[PDB]
């Protein structure tokens, strides 16, 4: 038997995370979410993945698309996360209205003034109990200079000098 | 077509990463070593993936067994980092000297003075490319109250209050 899921919660809180936005674009329409569980796999061809919830049913769009991009935040920036977590209200129309973005290869949206970006097309999709995983080869790519980082930890936000 | 191996690892050098140690034991020998590739996949049942390097033949110890432990780092622990990532030399006996450890559920070596660590069961192994990826379900667990975390960013180590 396995440990209980409010026990492995409170331990998670003490294991540090970088904060992205993830978006897409196509056929079934626009939208982006914030969010932590992503990881590097492979340099040799170049290969990223992530987890999504299955108990929000718009998360859908993304498969039927075929097509996503890696958006990495620096520190100004905690009001743009705190509207993609849906802690604020708004229509997805007026969440982009924000900020401005640009084009690169797939048609999915791209941050100007990120820290780094990565654009992708899926190659595998796998069902893991409460999430879905799908993997990713990449295409495009941008990255500029500034001078902190936005991070999570212990149920709040903070800024870290590069 | 793909984007080039030098230009993907310099914008990945822009994305901040918590510090750990994972460890093994049974019929095939007890080994350890320096990671950052790794995260969360299910709160029900608890699951978590890592990523290994093929280029390195002893890696395939891990497989045997069938079973892995994770142990998150503290601020004062740079020392221990250093040495197994293969920096300063040493057999793998001498490398385990430097610290003191305790045992759970599987056998595997947990760490004391840890900011958290999770003991686990492997049920799936896929190959891809550069690395193989395995996943395991959580069997054991323990938790400290520290003041700071271990990070790795910009090519340098930094430390982080909570
Ligand atoms: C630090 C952090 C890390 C996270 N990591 C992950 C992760 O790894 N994986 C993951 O899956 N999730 C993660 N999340 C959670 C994720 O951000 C949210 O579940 C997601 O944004 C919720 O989608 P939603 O707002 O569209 O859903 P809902 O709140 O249910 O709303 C659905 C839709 O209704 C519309 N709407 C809502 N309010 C209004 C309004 N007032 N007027 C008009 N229209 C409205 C909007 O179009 C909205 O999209 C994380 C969150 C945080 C804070
Ligand atoms: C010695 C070393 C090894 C590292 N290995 C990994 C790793 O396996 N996975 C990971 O997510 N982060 C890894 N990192 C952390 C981080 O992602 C890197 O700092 C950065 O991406 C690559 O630049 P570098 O000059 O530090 O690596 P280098 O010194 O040029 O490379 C060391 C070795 O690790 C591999 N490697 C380096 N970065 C990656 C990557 N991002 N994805 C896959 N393989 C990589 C290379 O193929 C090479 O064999 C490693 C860091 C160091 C110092
Ligand atoms: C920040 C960071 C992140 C990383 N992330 C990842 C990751 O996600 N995935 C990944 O796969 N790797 C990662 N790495 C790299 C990883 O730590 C190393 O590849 C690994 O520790 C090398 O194994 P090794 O020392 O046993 O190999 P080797 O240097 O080739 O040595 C093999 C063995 O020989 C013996 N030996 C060596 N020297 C002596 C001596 N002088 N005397 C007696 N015996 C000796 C030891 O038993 C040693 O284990 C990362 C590294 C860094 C710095
Ligand atoms: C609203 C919110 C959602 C988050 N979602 C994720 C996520 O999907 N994946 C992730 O790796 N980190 C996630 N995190 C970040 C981090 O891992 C958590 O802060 C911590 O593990 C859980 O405690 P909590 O009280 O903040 O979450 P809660 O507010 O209690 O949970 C919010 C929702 O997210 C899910 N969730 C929370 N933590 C995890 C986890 N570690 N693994 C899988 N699902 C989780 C829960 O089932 C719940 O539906 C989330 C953080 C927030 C604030």
């Amino acid at each position: 038997s396995t440990v209980e899921s409010k026990a492995y919660r409170d331990a998670m809180s003490h294991y540090a995370g970088a904060v992205q936005i993830v978006t897409t674009a196509g056929a079934a329409g626009r939208r982006g979410l914030t969010l932590t569980a992503a990881c590097s796999v492979s340099d040799n061809p170049p290969t990223i993945l992530i987890c999504l919830q299955k108990i929000h049913e718009e998360n859908r769009i993304f498969i039927e698309n075929g097509v996503f991009a890696i958006n990495t935040l620096a520190g100004p920036h905690q009001q743009l996360a705190d509207a993609f977590s849906g802690r604020i209200g708004l229509t997805q129309d007026e969440r982009f209205e924000l900020a401005a973005w640009e084009i690169l290869a797939t048609g999915a949206p791209v941050l100007k003034g990120a820290l780094a970006a990565f654009d992708c097309r899926v190659v595998s999709v796998q069902d893991h109990s409460t999430h879905h995983v799908l993997f990713g080869e990449v295409v495009g790519l941008s990255s500029h200079a500034e001078e902190e980082a936005l991070i999570y930890l212990n149920r709040r936000y903070h800024k870290l000098e590069l």
